[PDB]
């Protein structure tokens, strides 16, 4: 059995297997975009396979078929004839795709080219687990997403991700079927304090590169505009309004011309228009009409519109939310789970749907903005877990419109959490066990992007077990770290425990699967050595009970010396805040 993330909705292996031939025949249907074809080329190339595109199934070699349901193409036809399914499948499930591997034929059929890309991405992961010279097991996956909108947002308080960081995060998410990177960096004025202003050319070309990466990975770049805080859209006259709408179209047109294909509207921390929240709906509908018109020129453009209201922390009862709920179905209402540090929670979600509803307007499910693994209230820490705290196992997916994570300023460190959201949002975790398994596997993928366990992934997981707690008050549920060590803490066994951690941090520092990652978390890896020295000494503790005590004191102090820039000051890395650091102090005296 292959390890596949996110977990396929359904997968069965009828026995049997086959060797994939050195030369591959590829068939495509009309509608398969260049990005899907490119991914296919990349997948075969990396397996050292040679491929030719044709318009027919070629007997006596492995066939690779990627197609669209109801396209009337060869692939569409083959699946009808050979791979039994119900047509209603593609209507009733989102991002619906079937992956079929049987006796020489490798096929994907999807409702659209995006979901075709998802199916091919499943095969990418399968091709990284091939045995005995490209031997692949017969299987069928009938797959679909339970949450339509899945990804992450640069919306924290901290240093922006670098342009390279952003590309890297979209690449990562692009391997796990995420479909949104929401661009909202606070240091870009063009999205807020200069929202009316067009980008100059050199900045525009950087956006272009982000949008492009977004399209190539399907981890689509979403440009978020806030036109309500600073010289806002005017609703005092029709004249003013039409002018202002026109400024938005001008902003969006420039971005459309530079490969941007999805938008979002922010409205937090600002007054509503004169007359209140009903005017948002007016604006969103008009924008939607425009976007629809833009699809003639730009067919891949999404009309889905996320709207961040000024009471995202609310329960859905407010008058503003009720008004917004009267918007059309392409509008999503962003909430943080009933308080700032809220969670993907069935109770919250169901109440929100009851509370926001009005006569003639049933309450839509909330679109969650989750402040996890967000560390802007925990700046010294990495938050390397918390899966099931923030992404509750068992939540009825009809109560979730979307999920995007608000992560850490250190771009690379967020990969474990991206891997959580990707799996969960695609296939709701059944239970805590599934959440924990995801967490466990995440480090393999974070470290080197495959199901293979390496020493580096082992070591990264090991230190991460102790870097989870946020050391915050009760505004957020506390995340539990050092779960196995903490009982033991409540001596020579303990030296084993601590030297084991010291070696894992050292090993990871010296031999990371990903050098970008290691460089970004170097502060914590160095902090670990000193932290482990501090504790180790004390545990050793007549001449030697002084010495191993006094070594420790010095190490602990050195452990607080590893600083990185945080916006306008320096922060110092800290590891094992929950149990390890207190224990060093408890032993201290
Ligand atoms: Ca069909
Ligand atoms: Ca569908
Ligand atoms: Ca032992």
């Amino acid at each position: 059995f292959y390890e596949i993330y996110p977990k396929p909705q359904e997968i069965s292996y009828s026995g049997g297997e086959f060797q994939i031939s050195d030369e591959i025949n590829i068939v495509y249907d009309d509608g398969i975009d260049t990005y899907t074809k490119k991914r296919v080329d990349e997948v075969l190339e990396a397996s050292n396979l040679e491929a030719t595109v044709s318009n027919e199934i070629v007997p006596g070699k492995t066939n690779f078929l990627v197609g669209i349901n109801e396209s009337g193409g060869v692939v569409d036809n083959y699946f009808n004839k050979n791979i039994p399914h119900d047509e209603s499948f593609f209507d009733e499930k989102m991002d619906a795709n079937i992956v079929s591997v049987k006796d020489g034929v490798i096929g994907v059929i999807a409702e659209d080219t995006d979901s075709a890309f998802y199916g091919v991405t499943t095969l990418k992961h399968v091709f990284n687990q091939l045995e005995e010279g490209n031997e692949i097991k017969n299987f069928r996956a009938d797959d679909y997403a339970e949450v339509a909108h899945r990804g992450f947002i640069e919306g924290y308080y901290g240093n922006p991700w670098s342009n390279e960081d952003r590309a890297e995060l979209m690449k990562f998410g692009g391997d796990y079927k995420l479909n949104q990177y929401v661009f909202a960096p606070k240091d870009d004025p063009y999205h807020n304090s200069k929202w009316r202003d067009l980008y100059p050319e050199e900045k525009l070309s950087e956006i272009k590169k982000l949008a492009q990466m977004g399209n190539e990975t399907k981890n689509r770049y979403v440009y978020a505009l806030h036109p309500f805080m600073n010289n806002p859209v005017r609703f005092d006259t029709e004249e003013n309004y039409q002018n202002d709408l026109g400024v938005i179209k001008a902003k969006f047109t420039q971005l459309l011309e530079n490969d941007v294909r999805q938008f979002a509207i922010l409205a937090d921390d600002a007054s509503a228009p004169a007359q209140g929240a009903s005017m948002y709906v007016k604006l969103l509908t008009d924008l939607t009409r425009w976007l629809e018109e833009q699809q003639s020129t730009y067919p891949d453009l999404k009309t889905d519109l996320m709207f961040c209201p000024s009471d995202y922390y609310g329960n859905g009862s407010s008058a503003q939310l009720k008004e917004l709920n009267k918007a059309e179905d392409n509008v999503s209402i962003v909430m943080t789970g009933g308080r700032i540090w809220g969670e993907v929670d069935e109770n919250f979600a169901n109440n929100f749907m009851n509370n926001i509803s009005t006569e003639g307007h049933p309450g839509r499910a909330p679109f969650f903005w989750i402040n996890w693994p967000c560390s802007d209230n925990s700046k010294q820490h990495l938050i390397m877990g918390g899966n099931d705290t923030f992404l509750h196992p068992g939540v009825d997916p009809s109560k979730i419109d979307g999920i995007v994570l608000n992560p850490m300023q250190q771009a690379e460190a967020n990969k474990s959490a991206l891997f959580a959201i990707a799996d969960y949002a695609w296939n709701i975790w059944d239970n805590k066990e599934e959440a924990d398994e995801n967490w466990n596997d995440s480090f393999k993928y974070m470290d080197h992007g495959t199901a293979e366990e390496t020493n580096s992934s082992l070591a990264l997981r090991e230190i991460s077990k102790h870097m989870i707690n946020q050391n915050m008050d009760g505004r957020v549920r506390p995340l539990q770290e050092s779960v196995e060590l903490a009982p033991k803490l409540e001596a020579l066994e303990l030296i084993e425990e601590f030297t084991n951690l010291q070696k894992a941090a050292e090993y990871y520092k010296n031999n990371p699967g990903n050098e970008r990652t290691r460089d970004q978390i170097i502060y914590w890896l160095n902090c670990w050595e000193d932290t482990m020295d501090a504790a180790i000494g004390y545990l050793k503790s007549d001449e030697a009970a002084w010495a191993n005590y006094s070594e420790a004191q010095s190490a602990f102090e050195k452990s607080k010396t590893y600083g990185f820039h945080y916006v306008d000051h320096t922060e110092y890395a800290e590891v094992g805040v929950q149990h390890i650091v207190p224990f060093i102090k408890s032993m201290g005296q």
